[PDB]
């Protein structure tokens, strides 16, 4: 089984996250315009999916990690990822 | 297995969408700034991807729901989902 | 065991590009407002997922394809598509 990744951009550096869904774990890389590196996020899944928006100069991206028929968001605001209220009954 | 799931946001509220597959079905759930509930998009298919775009404040979504070998484009432009010329040969 | 796609839009007419994998091989179809064609991206891979951003009125997209633990980033910026410097750690 290959892994899985979904991917976001904003700006016009810009700045990239790409999620990766390994065996079950999703981990993050960044590119800002220096390079590749490991970011923050680390979260169960088997599959992931993502989108962000900008306000101002604040990204904000919200990420999905579904196992079996369970979603859950993931929330990045500026500091540190949280658990969002997204439910889905499956 | 798992769900397959696809994401689009647009705005700065902002308004989110999310699909996702599950046993050969693919539905909704929306995000308009207050509470999650169920959108209107109900399409069969196995996989998904989604796409959108605003033209000043008029959102149009594209959905792109496969089955097999086959995908099927489905649209959104203010007033029903409908069945989009996208083809592909596979 | 069906196809696995990802899409991108950029610009109001849109331009839309959906890439989707199909038994290893990635593949693009493109719309520019006048008719679907087929793109110039085709690389391995059993898992795509892309972002796109523009700079003035020129698109750069960056697709990922992944094989296994290898996911390779490949670049659009006007002229070809290139490798990108992407790397991980699966
Ligand atoms: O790259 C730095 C960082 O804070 O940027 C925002 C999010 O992508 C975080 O996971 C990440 O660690
Ligand atoms: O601030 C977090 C939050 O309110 O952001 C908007 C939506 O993603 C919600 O599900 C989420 O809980
Ligand atoms: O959130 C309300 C709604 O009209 O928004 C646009 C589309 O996502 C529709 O499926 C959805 O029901
Ligand atoms: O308005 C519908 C439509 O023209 O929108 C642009 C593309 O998604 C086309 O495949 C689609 O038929
Ligand atoms: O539509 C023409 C084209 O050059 O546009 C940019 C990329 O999507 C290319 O693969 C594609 O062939
Ligand atoms: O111009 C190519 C490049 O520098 O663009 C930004 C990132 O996608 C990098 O991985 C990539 O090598």
């Amino acid at each position: 089984s290959s892994v899985q990744t979904a991917a976001t951009s904003w700006g016009t550096v810009p700045s990239i996250r790409v999620y990766t869904a390994n065996n079950g774990k999703i981990t993050e890389r960044c590119w800002d315009g220096k390079g590749w590196y490991t970011g923050a996020f680390n979260e169960p899944g088997h599959n992931v999916s993502v989108t962000s928006w900008l306000v101002g100069s604040a990204i904000h991206i919200r990420v999905y990690a579904s196992t079996g028929t369970t979603t859950t968001e993931w929330c990045w605001d500026g500091n540190g990822w949280t658990k969002g209220a997204y439910t889905a009954t499956n």
